[PDB]
Parts: C-alpha cells; structure tokens; sequence
DNA sequence: CGGCCTACG
DNA sequence: CGTA
DNA sequence: GCCG
C-alpha cells in the first residue's frame, strides 16, 4: 500500500508521527556525521515513510509491511512506543561526538570533512575556532562571525519584502527577468535557515551573464555581507532590516535558462530527500537521468523538453505532486 | 551482494 | 574542500 | 540500514 520512493506518495509538511520521526532524523544525522551515508538514507526514508501515513503508529504491528522498517529502524519505535524515550537515540543526544559535530557542521563553510578534523585536533566549541582563525577560510571567518544570526530562523514574513528589493536589483540587471521563491517556503514552510530565489528571463539567452549583475548591484546598494566574488548559483549573506537595527540572513540566488527553468525549480523546491528519491526513482526504474539542468534519455541521446513541473512528472510516469506535498 | 542524487563555486 |  |  506504501510505495518505496517517496516520490510516489504526497508527505504534507505537518503529519501524525511527529516525536518518531524526529528521533529517526537524530540517527541519521549521525550516521552523517560517521560518514554512513546508506544509513543516513535509510534512516531518513524511514522518517519519511511515518510523514506519509494517515495517522498516528499506535502499536509496533502497524509497521509491518512499511519499506524502509527492519529490526534496527523497527526498535526504535517499539522503545518510543513503549518507554516514550529510545536509549539508542538520547545517548547519541548526549554524546560529545554528535554535539560538537553539530555545532561545527552549522557553521557556514564547514562541511561533515572539516568538523571530522577539527574534532580529531580536539577542538570543540566556537571559540575554540576563534581563537586560531589563520586556520580558517573567508568562508568559514564569515560563517563564523555571522553564526548567531545565522543560527535563527528566516521567517516567512520576511520574505516577501527581501524579495522586492532582489526583484529591483534583478529588473535593472535585466529587464523582463523574473524572481521566484522557491525552496521550503515554496512547499509552505513558516520558517527556514535559508531564502531560495531562483531567476530567469522569457527569452532564452537573454540569461547568460545574469547573476554578476544581479551580484553587482546588491552589493552597491550596500546589501550583501558576504559572498563568494561568470557563475550560475551564489550562496551569500544578507543585511535583511529589522526594527532599529538588521540581521544577517542566508539568500541562494541561482539563474536558469527557461528552457531549463521547469527542473530548475523543481530541484530548488526540494524537499533534499524528495529530490533524491525522485533521482534515483529517474535512473533506476525509467533508465532516464535526471538533473536540475534536463532529464536525459541516455539510449536516445536526447533531452525532454519540459514547460511545467506538471510535464516532468507525466514523463516519468509520476502522479503530480504540489510543493507542499514534497516534504519527505 | 551493490547501491545509495547530481550538480556548481 | 565548500555549497544547493 | 535496508531494498531488490
Ligand atoms: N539534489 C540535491 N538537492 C539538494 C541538496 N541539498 C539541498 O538543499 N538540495 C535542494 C533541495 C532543497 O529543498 C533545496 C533548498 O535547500 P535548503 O537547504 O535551503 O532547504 P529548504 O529550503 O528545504 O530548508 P530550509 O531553508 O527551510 O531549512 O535545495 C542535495 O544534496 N542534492
Ligand atoms: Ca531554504
Ligand atoms: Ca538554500
Ligand atoms: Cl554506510
Ligand atoms: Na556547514
């Protein structure tokens, strides 16, 4: 009744299994943090899998047949069910290893490789790193400075004014261009850590170039805090205004061609685990190759032209899914 | 057992 | 290596 | 860790 792929069944953003869940994305994000990444993923398909159920698992023989629920993934739950706590899980909560990994991999510019290392030198808090800043790069100096801000929710509310002051810098860096919001405020989330913004222009071509401008503007209007400088993707810090005062803001900006625009917005809605699962359901069971650029038919040696997200599900045989219905 | 998404900066 |  |  479940299908394997999360792909194939709608997971709203809010659902009835919340607590188990959360305690199975704990396991994950440490089997990521041990450089596991099968078990991550089995341990995220098996969160996604109680999202997508209709009600709450009140017993452990509601998990039979779920894919994704072995014996390890299968107690957990039993434990949550029966103790309302996993042994398994807290003593990973508490652990020195997952916090400090944590702490360290939050920072902008630090991936699990870095705060591997850093954990082995015997580091284990923010100032620790401060303390030794020759050892950092420009982008962890400022993924550091900014951590605090960085480290609080973007809301919702805020979006929509950020988005018209890119949307003025966009418009004079190519008139007729086009912002989108896409991301999990696309899928309807109240808060990220992020904006997602995705551009593109009517006319194909006219793109090229694009993100530089767009780059150059923000920054002489005095916005940008951080950013990395021709490109196509631009992860950067903003100065988003708050009352008396203003807080650093994480913004991607990305730019798409239009024929191209339809992937690129479906791979930028996510969700990561969404997007994954659609890959892999692409490549193993339609042998079609599927990126944020096209959907290739490696036999054929040709591309699928797509106009709507809508197109690309039809070809690879996929009930249509809303963003909101793409949390996995 | 092999496989686990696929790019760009 | 980092980022999405 | 689990699926096929
Ligand atoms: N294919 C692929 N897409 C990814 C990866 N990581 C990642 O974030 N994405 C896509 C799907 C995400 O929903 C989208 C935006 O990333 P994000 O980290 O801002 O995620 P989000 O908006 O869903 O989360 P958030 O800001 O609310 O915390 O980018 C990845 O490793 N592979
Ligand atoms: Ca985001
Ligand atoms: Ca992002
Ligand atoms: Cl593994
Ligand atoms: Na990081």
């Amino acid at each position: 009744w479940m299908p394997a792929y999360a792909c194939q069944r709608p997971t709203p953003l809010t659902h009835h299994n919340t607590g188990l869940s959360e305690a199975l994305e704990i396991l994950a994000e440490a089997a990521g943090f041990e450089g596991s990444e099968g078990r991550l993923l089995t341990f995220c398909r098996a969160a996604s899998v109680l999202k997508a159920l209709p009600s709450p698992v009140t017993t452990l023989s509601q998990l039979q047949g779920l894919p994704h629920f072995g014996e390890h993934s299968s107690r957990v739950v039993q434990e949550l069910l029966e103790h309302g706590v996993c042994e398994e899980v807290e003593r990973v909560r508490r652990s020195e290893r997952y916090q400090t990994m944590k702490l360290f991999t939050q920072i902008f510019g630090v991936g699990v490789k870095t705060a591997d290392r850093w954990y082995r030198e015997g580091l284990r808090t923010l100032d620790d790193l401060r303390e030794q800043p020759q050892k950092l790069t420009q982008q962890q100096k400022a993924g550091l400075q900014h951590h605090q801000d960085l480290s609080t929710p973007v809301l919702r509310s805020d979006v929509d004014a950020l988005q018209q002051v890119v949307e003025e810098a966009v418009g004079q860096a190519l008139p007729g261009a086009t912002v989108t919001l896409t991301g999990g405020f696309r899928r309807g989330k109240l808060q990220g850590h992020d904006v997602d913004f995705l551009i593109t222009h009517p006319k194909e071509g006219q793109e090229a170039g694009l993100l530089p401008r767009v780059m150059c503007r923000l920054q002489d209007q005095g916005l940008i805090l951080y950013h990395q400088h021709a490109f196509e993707r631009s992860f950067c810090i903003f100065r988003l205004p708050q009352p008396g005062s203003w807080k650093a803001v994480r913004v991607d900006l990305v730019v798409a061609p239009v024929s191209q625009f339809p992937f690129a917005l479906l791979g930028w809605t996510g969700s990561k685990l969404f997007q994954r699962e659609l890959r892999r359901f692409s490549r193993k069971e339609k042998g079609l190759w599927l990126n944020s650029h096209g959907l290739f038919d490696p036999e054929q040696k040709t591309f699928f032209q797509a106009a709507s997200e809508e197109d690309i599900f039809r070809h690879l045989g996929l009930e249509y899914l809303p963003p909101e219905q793409r949390n996995a």
